[PDB]
């Protein structure tokens, strides 16, 4: 708990984590401590758990990023940032584009090579991995993440807290409920309600 | 119709337009009115439909973009654009690569995280949309659409007109021919005919 | 053999170099000569094939690049060029983004739009194509091929001459062993064992 003055706490220290902590170092940010459930990553140390939340606040730290992969997770504990005192905020590689009609929430993750198009709308908490395409005119739920190399082909909707893996593609004017997962490389071509888990080309619901 | 001196005019109002619009003014191009069939879009004054185009000469605009999806229809109204007057452009957007030994026509977009690599040819009024990947010595030919996400192999044909679906392959050396849809995510092995629909991994001809 | 001071000698004078002399040139390297086994391209002089590689040395020529598509091939000139007293460069286009964390190592291709994430290992003479998608944790093997608009979604292990084709998909931690191939498009959800072929989504192995 000797920390500078002014960087951003990071809820999580895994794999996920080490990728945020790059993009906010290549804006110029500085990653001021890491708190993890087991109580240093590419450099920023492990403080301790959620317990030193409170602690981080009173000393002057209050911007932060949940870098947890896990949707409802990640939710929860942006809730918990938010009530300690935390101001969210994105982390957003500098090689991504984000059009200049993109709305942007909180606590948001846009990975190195993504493109996001106009008039799109993304939602606190969200993740939009590596690579990944979100097309024009979109709607992205709080919390939901499109994982790398997904392409979502424009007027689609993504509910809070649905998973799309590596290199899904959605058409256009698709809508995917909430807590919906599909699988890595699934084409969806109709929506799919929420709750379910579809795969394959094209992806289809699995019980 | 009172505009600036010097713009780009767009056919075309919808969500292809939307892209095509902050393409242009990511590299700093102006963008005076446009004309869409039913007679603003992020700002732009839709000022009539085409029987507007004339007028839209006569004040001295010469400069212009088919901002249309339809391949069929996005050929014909550059001809008509032509007709009257008016050079098309290219909309490209600043953050795509083009390699130099690329040949571009005319009226082409190129989305953002597009890469199109060594000695390929671009035919007029194609599409080469969101982060989609042209590999080495490839052949697009006009009014072709490769869709977002999508990816050419090197060595690839893809005729007048084609269309590529979101997230489609297509491996090396493969022709592909003149008004075929390759759906989302379809992955090319053979040669396609022209005038057909291939689906799937591997993609096959849907009768 | 009248050649400039100090650029960079290419293996290999086909469609793979035509990208690679690209790349070097993006980043304001200069290309002295080729040797190809059938004794220009893109303006650079094929000099000989490859018995001229101890006079290009001789003359004060030390930087090379293997621009060879083949992976087992690519790996054994390599070696050859090396014996000669060649150092072998990297071919990195300016567009790709490579972490800072990155380990890589000598001969890699790394084309344009191309994200490498935290803590990722490169091996010697690896080819990481247009697009492609390494996200954090991976370990790519020497001589590997990851193909255009490929994806590897975090801690995956390839092997020594693997082949990913184009827009092939790998799930977090799978591992895919030495000189196995995956077909273009194909996703792969389990590991790999050495010298197999796997097509498909999921992909399975075809005897
Ligand atoms: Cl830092
Ligand atoms: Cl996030
Ligand atoms: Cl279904
Ligand atoms: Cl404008
Ligand atoms: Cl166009
Ligand atoms: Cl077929
Ligand atoms: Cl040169
Ligand atoms: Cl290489
Ligand atoms: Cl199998």
């Amino acid at each position: 708990a000797s920390l500078a003055i002014g960087g951003v706490v990071i809820i999580g220290g895994g794999g996920h984590a080490k990728v945020v902590i790059e993009s906010l170092r290549a804006c110029g940010e500085t990653v001021a401590a890491i708190v993890d459930a087991d109580p240093a990553v590419l450099g920023v140390p492990v403080v301790g758990d959620d317990l030193a939340l409170p602690m981080l606040r009173e000393q002057g730290l209050s911007r932060l990023f949940v870098a947890i992969g896990d949707n409802r997770l990640r939710q929860k504990l942006g809730r918990k940032a938010r009530d300690h005192g935390f101001s969210l905020v994105n982390a957003i590689h500098p090689s991504a584009v984000v059009s200049p009609s993109v709305r942007l929430g909180e606590g948001v993750a846009v990975m190195a090579g993504v493109a996001i198009n106009a008039d799109s709308w993304i939602g606190d908490l969200a993740i939009i991995n590596t690579g990944a395409v979100v097309d024009h005119d979109c709607r992205l739920g709080a919390a939901c993440h499109l994982g790398p190399a997904s392409a979502l082909a424009g007027g689609v909707s993504v509910g809070e807290r649905a998973f799309l893996g590596v290199g899904a593609r959605v058409i256009p004017g698709v809508t995917i409920g909430a807590d919906t997962i599909v699988g890595a490389g699934g084409v969806v071509v109709r929506d799919l309600p929420d709750s379910v888990l579809a795969i394959g080309v094209p992806a289809k619901i699995k019980g």
